[PDB]
């Protein structure tokens, strides 16, 4: 019976390959919106009719992340709610987002960042391992192409190469593990 100990070996590099969904996620719905005659929207008081009134406007849907409503023709619906253009920054990125959206505890967040921060990463650098790329993960979790090395040899290990997995994710040769601590 010659049964090897808790051993393993790098094997074909392959990813989870997802890119997650937009389909998931409500993303932003570039619509025309319909408040195109509510209140003293277009500058100065005139136009069709002369001296018109509009005063304030209570019980009135404000824009999301605004002190206001929304008064303008084109507007993103996301979120279950009219979100602004300039008002649909990612909390975190601050970066336009005038193409998709997303929301978590209680904010709004973009895909870029869901899926390094709120999805999977390299267990090295944290860097953002891409969707569908090619690489080798440890038994369970992820690793980088290039951090991939020895604690003593510093090299990387590719396919068929045997190496040992620590309790503390550390990477080590078979000659490695007896001579660090075995
Ligand atoms: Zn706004
Ligand atoms: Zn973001
Ligand atoms: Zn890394
Ligand atoms: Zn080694």
């Amino acid at each position: 019976s010659s049964q090897v100990p808790d051993v393993m070996v790098v094997g074909e590099p392959t990813l989870m390959g997802g890119e997650f969904g937009d389909e998931d996620e409500r993303l932003i719905t570039r619509l025309e919106n319909t408040q195109f005659d509510a209140a003293n929207g277009i500058d100065d008081e005139g136009g069709s009719g002369g001296h018109m009134g509009s005063g304030g406007t209570p019980e009135i849907p404000m824009c999301a992340g605004c002190d206001q409503h929304i008064l303008d023709r084109f507007i993103l619906k996301a979120l279950d709610r009219h979100w602004h253009s300039k008002c649909l920054k990612c909390s975190d990125c601050h970066v336009p987002l005038a193409e998709r959206c997303f929301s978590r505890g209680e904010s709004v967040y973009c895909k870029d960042d869901f899926f390094k921060r709120f999805g999977t990463k390299c267990a090295a650098c944290q860097l953002g391992i891409p969707p569908t790329q090619v690489v080798r993960r440890a038994q369970d979790f992820v690793y980088h192409l290039h951090c991939f090395a020895c604690v003593v040899c510093k090299r990387q290990l590719a396919t068929g190469d045997e190496f040992y997995l620590m309790e503390d994710s550390r990477l080590v040769c078979k000659a490695d593990y007896e001579t660090a601590k075995q």
